[PDB]
């Protein structure tokens, strides 16, 4: 894809490639020139030509003309997408142009993580975006940093002494949500594995039977990488990763693993863990009870650690809603009166 286009081409008559923003298994995005609405700057997501990711494009697209008519002021924070064609065989995408994604953000600011004012104002974007999602029988199912965009992504920069860091800080730090690929409808077949490992939800692992509570799974983990820059869960091994949960969250629930099909991640009633395996000592070192990554013991934070833990509930049903979330105390200094 490096062969159907570069910087200068012309896409259908009027998009001029002026940037690739991005580039992904899925394809690639490019900036252009909209010359047909008088010079508009738009992204064009040209998609890999591989039949999963073709039919993840057409799904996107007949999800995207849903959200949007739907929602045509865009007050629910889904990306926009302006039309698609084909170049070369290749499904394109026309966006509005969004700035860089969130984990691209936490990368080009060193690992670091955002701070607490504005991981509150993102997660309040992000609950309110895919509680939308939820409102409309959908569920976004790949719910990752890579998916949440700034809109406009300048920046200032200081140095902290605390961290002994130089430090970038959003101006404006509003989100929109992209990738809708995944997306699937309440009537429609529910893939078995759905989700990016360190964002996978427990009855997926356990294919319990997957809905709109896995993508509120799904924002938990966000909003602690949000918190401390990595994931809680690094891991790319389901087994390691319902570990690792146990260590985070404690044990899991006997109705959860009374029911499940995986065997395989099981001896008897409990998971099939060597504690004392390379993985055993990895997951004893690297995962500790959830609190114990708070970096701050002051209220704000044990606010944003009390809707966590709730979004990391491991049964689905008692699992918080993002219409519960929404009216979580984390959210109330949002709420001040002007
Ligand atoms: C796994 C994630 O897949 C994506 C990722 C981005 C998108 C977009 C989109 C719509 C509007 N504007 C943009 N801007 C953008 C800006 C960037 O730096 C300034 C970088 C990138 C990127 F290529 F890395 F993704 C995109 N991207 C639409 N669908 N997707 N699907």
């Amino acid at each position: 894809m490096h062969l159907i286009c570069q910087s200068g081409d012309v896409l259908s008559a009027r998009y001029e490639i002026v940037d690739t923003l991005g580039e992904g298994a899925f394809g690639k995005v490019v900036e252009c020139i909209d010359h047909k609405a008088g010079g508009r700057h738009v992204a064009v997501k040209i998609v890999k030509n591989v039949d999963r990711y073709c039919e993840a494009a057409r799904s996107e697209i007949q999800v995207l003309e849903h959200l949007n008519t739907t929602d045509p002021n865009s007050t629910f924070r889904c990306v926009q997408m302006l039309e698609w064609f084909e170049h070369h065989g290749h499904i394109c995408i026309v966006f509005e142009l969004l700035g860089l994604s969130t984990y691209d953000f936490i990368k080009e600011n060193g690992f670091l993580p955002f701070r607490l004012d504005h991981i509150r104002k993102m997660a309040y974007q992000i609950c309110k975006s895919v509680n939308f999602l939820h409102s409309n029988k959908l569920t976004h199912t790949d719910l990752k940093p890579e998916n949440i965009l700034f809109v406009q992504s300048d920046y200032t920069e200081a140095y902290n002494p605390k961290i002994k860091r130089d430090e970038r800080t959003l101006i404006n730090p509003d989100i929109k949500v992209v990738d809708f690929g995944s997306a699937t409808y309440d009537d429609e077949h529910h893939s078995t594995l759905v989700s990016t490992r360190h964002y996978r939800a427990p009855e997926v692992i356990l294919a319990l039977g997957w809905s709109q509570p896995c993508d509120v799974w799904s924002i938990g983990c966000i909003l602690i990488e949000y918190y401390l820059g990595f994931t809680v869960f690094p891991t790319h091994d389901s087994k390691e990763h319902l570990a690792m949960m146990e260590r985070i969250l404690g044990p899991l629930p006997k109705h959860m693993i009374q029911k499940t099909r995986k065997r395989k991640y099981f001896h008897h009633d409990r998971l099939d863990w060597d504690e004392h395996s390379s993985a055993g000592r990895y997951v004893s070192r690297a995962c500790k009870p959830l609190k114990e990554f708070m970096l701050s013991q002051d209220v704000e934070h044990e606010r944003l650690f009390d809707l966590i833990q709730k979004m990391l509930e491991y049964d689905p049903a008692k699992r918080i809603t993002l219409r519960e979330a929404l009216k979580h105390p984390f959210f109330d200094l949002l709420k001040k009166s002007i």
